[PDB]
């Protein structure tokens, strides 16, 4: 079987919010139901990752450091997709029971935020992103970030990454054809990757609650998922190299 | 010792929510930090009902059904006094590093109910009310809502919220003096506790996420205090006498 094929079978079933929308809104229960959404998606997206082909033959410190990196960046770019699939870069669909008008969050403090998850919607709607191209360049997402010192197994990594850029190449090439058309399109799809950086800065600073200087060197998925959910945090940005296609 | 000097020392010291105000405003981190100060405070609700007079000597059933009922009606109180204490009921004092205005908050939905926690403490500013007026009033709260058919220590309950409002009388008589003007005062607050019906109704239909017909009858009267964070509990009307000192 071919890689995005493994990609589309370990990708995972849409979670629901458990949200009575025939009851008057409150943003406090909203708010409440995002939160228990939140940690449910990082429990999928941990167990996501180590289905990766690859990820699991990289170092456990390098799997958890990724991971530790890459969640908001996985969540928020998964948020852009369903978004896209539902009401094309108009409605943020959390679930398919939990999806929230930009015109609903009028406060500015939370408008700008949304602007921010709508944007990564508004770009997979312009550029007409498919189903196989979200699947590779999701799976570079998780390969975005890296210790400025290093990783342990730096050289697989390297190869890991490499192979799934080449497979973002052959989801451009299945579209139509013309080495021009697809030399440009690779360039419209790793500037949007690019841009997931200050996207992710924008949305960790507005929620995060514990400030590290490097990453926690964790062993356990069932540690990790509980680690990030708790405390949700922000890595210090002068010890991450964050990877770009362009400068 | 003296029943409000038995209520001043029960009374707990405040909680600080733990929250960076030197950083730029994020709507979910105040949301996230009142749910967990939230929590915090229903702890230390039960720990204080538990150690009131009286309370203690009712059954263990009655106990829990009260503190069900009444949880709501102690924290927006409570939310009113610290509130009127501290901005003068212009701004939500949450805790005393989590101060909310109510301008801050522009969404209808929340801008509404805002105004109900607001107004608790507008009347507590607006008639001026002592320390030791308030402690009895919040003791009063807890003994404001009971089962349709009945406690089982019924007459101990009756014998129990009957002397505290004899102290609320007594709090009331240590301001100045006159039986009119005492009279009239004690009218002015109990008025205030009937109103809190309406208050926590709102407050509750607000952010309630499991419903129930009766009172849940606990059995390790310790996870009370969990059972009501985890799924914020609305009892329906129908199977309460909601007390009132005045009928409408
Ligand atoms: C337990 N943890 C750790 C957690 C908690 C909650 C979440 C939200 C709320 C976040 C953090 C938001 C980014 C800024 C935020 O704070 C917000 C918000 C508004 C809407 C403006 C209220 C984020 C976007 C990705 C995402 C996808 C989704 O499918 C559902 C959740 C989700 C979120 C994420 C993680
Ligand atoms: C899970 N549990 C056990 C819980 C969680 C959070 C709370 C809040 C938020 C509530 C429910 C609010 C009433 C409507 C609400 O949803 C709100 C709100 C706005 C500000 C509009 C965002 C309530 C008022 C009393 C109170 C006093 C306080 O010292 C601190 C908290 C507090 C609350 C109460 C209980």
């Amino acid at each position: 079987p071919t890689l995005v094929s493994a990609l589309e079978t370990i990708e995972p079933e849409v979670l629901y919010a458990g949200y009575d929308s025939s009851v008057p809104d409150s943003t406090w229960r909203i708010m409440t139901t995002l939160n228990m959404l939140g940690g449910r998606q990082v429990i999928a997206a941990v167990k996501w990752a180590k289905a990766i082909p690859g990820f699991r033959n990289l170092h456990l410190d390098d799997q958890m450091t990724l991971l530790q990196y890459s969640w908001m960046y996985l969540m928020a770019f998964a948020l852009g997709w369903r978004s896209y699939r539902q009401s094309s870069a108009n409605l943020l669909c959390f679930a398919p029971d939990l999806i929230i008008n930009e015109q609903r969050m009028t406060l500015p403090d939370m408008y700008d935020q949304c602007k921010h998850m709508l944007y990564v919607s508004s770009e997979l709607h312009r550029l007409q992103v498919s189903y196989e191209e979200y699947l590779c360049m999701k799976t570079l997402l998780l390969l975005s970030s890296v210790p400025k010192d290093g990783l342990k197994s730096q050289a697989l990594f390297d190869a890991i990454r490499m192979t799934y850029i080449k497979e973002l190449g052959k989801a451009i090439v299945k579209r139509e054809g013309n080495s021009s058309q697809n030399s440009q399109r690779f360039y419209q799809l790793t500037k949007l990757l690019d841009s997931m950086h200050e996207v992710v800065e924008n949305l960790l600073n507005y929620c995060f609650q514990t400030f590290l200087d490097k990453t926690m060197s964790i062993e356990f998925p069932e540690m990790l998922a509980e680690i990030i959910t708790n405390q949700i945090p922000k890595y210090s940005n002068g010890n991450i190299k964050k990877l770009l296609f362009h400068q």
